[PDB]
């Protein structure tokens, strides 16, 4: 059975912790500060027969060490959060081998009426650095099951 390590990256306030809490426990709160009550949480999967042990890491070399995939999140309502995405890529590449499966993720899509990131622009940067781009809303639970499933499959292929 497959054992994968996945790290969450990006600026504060974008929804990194909400994403892990939503995926792993189906909880979401916008009333107080959320903090992961562990270094990582475990999720088990079955993909076309085979089992997958997933360890999802969050933070408020030990962190980067032994990672197979990476989830780099920005906030669709906030252009600075996106423009800082490139700093994290040019830190992920310093820490780890360019063999790691990277996701770039536009979170908070329930707030579309307040969008400030260009979809074209975001998807273009993703392709140029070899990664895939995804849209999520932790609040409404949209796009998240698909993000983790596709990442798991990508890590299985290489
Ligand atoms: N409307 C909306 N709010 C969100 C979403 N995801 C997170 N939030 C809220 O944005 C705030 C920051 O979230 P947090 O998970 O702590 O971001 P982090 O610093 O990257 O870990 C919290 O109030 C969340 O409840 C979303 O998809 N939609
Ligand atoms: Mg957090």
């Amino acid at each position: 059975a497959y054992s994968f390590k996945v790290v969450l990256l990006g600026e504060g306030c974008v929804g990194k912790t909400s994403l892990v809490l939503r995926y792993c426990e189906n909880k979401f709160n916008d009333k107080h500060i959320t903090t992961l009550q562990a270094s990582f949480l475990t999720k088990k999967l079955n993909i076309g027969g085979k089992r997958v042990n997933l360890a999802i890491w969050d933070t408020a070399p030990i962190y980067y060490r032994d990672s197979n995939g990476a989830i780099l999140v920005y906030d669709i309502t906030d252009e600075d959060s996106f423009q800082k995405v490139k700093n994290w890529v040019k830190e992920l590449r310093k820490m780890l081998g360019n063999e790691i499966c990277l996701c770039i993720v536009g979170n908070k899509i329930d707030l579309e009426k307040e969008r400030h990131v260009s979809i074209q622009e975001a998807e273009s940067y993703a392709e140029s650095v070899g990664a895939k781009h995804y849209h999520t809303s932790a609040k409404q639970n949209k796009g998240i099951e698909e993000l983790f499933l596709d990442l798991c499959k990508r890590m299985i292929e290489t």
